[PDB]
């Protein structure tokens, strides 16, 4: 869609910031330095169909190692540790895999 209209290009520049590690994921961080708490429901519905480069509804570990490439460009390959720690994490549900209304509240849970 666009990861710059959409959110903010600011706020995206903060949020892969706060990724840009190997293992220190900080998923209710980078939500709230990217704005995605405070943007909208529907919002959030085209924030997760950039991650989701498939379009088959569901976040798994082959697009989960750098899921930041559709949050923008230098993105990176995540670490096996934090992929690991992600999937467990991400997945509010027990399909091992993270949907848009697990990780739009993942965040409010923090
Ligand atoms: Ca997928
Ligand atoms: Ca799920």
């Amino acid at each position: 869609m666009s990861m710059t209209d959409l959110l903010n290009a600011e706020d995206i520049k903060k949020a892969v910031g706060a990724f840009s590690a190997t293992d220190s994921f900080d998923h209710k961080k980078f939500f709230q330095m990217v704005g995605l708490k405070k943007k909208s429901a529907d919002d959030v519905k085209k924030v997760f169909h950039m991650l989701d480069k498939d379009k088959s509804g569901f976040i798994e570990e082959d697009e989960l190692g750098f899921i930041l490439k559709g949050f923008s460009p230098d993105a990176r390959d995540l670490s096996a540790k934090e992929t690991k720690m992600l999937m467990a994490a991400g997945d509010k549900d027990g399909d091992g895999k993270i949907g848009v209304d697990e990780f739009s509240t993942l965040v409010a849970e923090s």
